[PDB]
């Protein structure tokens, strides 16, 4: 279904996903609402990275312990537990940048997206191509 180029970095340590479309780093809300801030002293953007597969991982908030997940009509949300929902295969995107592809979904290309105004862009309106599917990890 897609590519195999993977980004070189490793889930040692927790991360924060920087969007270079708006400068916002993707965050999920205790409430389970997901979107990004540009305050980078949040603390619902540090994020812990695993892998169940190589190339295949789960994207979890340190700070309450949901996990990243994509709904079936696209949209993002915080899970309080693992679902099929919520793995995502991390590929490198223009030999630079990770991309998020929903394991779910991928045969329609829905990726994690976020807009310039920091709104996170529903499954069906990403396609490659986009800087808002474009993010970088960045050290907490």
């Amino acid at each position: 279904h897609h590519h195999f180029n993977l980004p070189p970095g490793n889930y040692k340590k927790p991360t924060l996903l920087y969007c270079s479309n708006g400068g916002h780093f993707l965050r999920i809300l205790p409430d389970g609402t997901v979107d990004g801030t540009r305050d980078r002293s949040d603390q619902h953007i540090q994020l812990q990275l695993s892998a169940e597969s190589v190339g295949e991982v789960y994207i979890k908030s340190t700070e309450t312990g949901q996990y990243l997940a994509m709904d079936t009509d696209g949209l993002l949300y915080g899970s309080q537990t693992p679902n099929e929902e919520c793995l995502f295969l991390e590929r490198l995107e223009e030999n630079h940048y990770n991309t998020y592809i929903s394991k779910k979904h991928a045969e329609k290309n829905w990726f994690v997206g976020l807009k310039k105004n920091g709104s996170v862009k529903r499954g069906p309106r990403t396609h490659y191509g986009q800087k808002a599917i474009l993010f970088l990890p960045l050290p907490v």
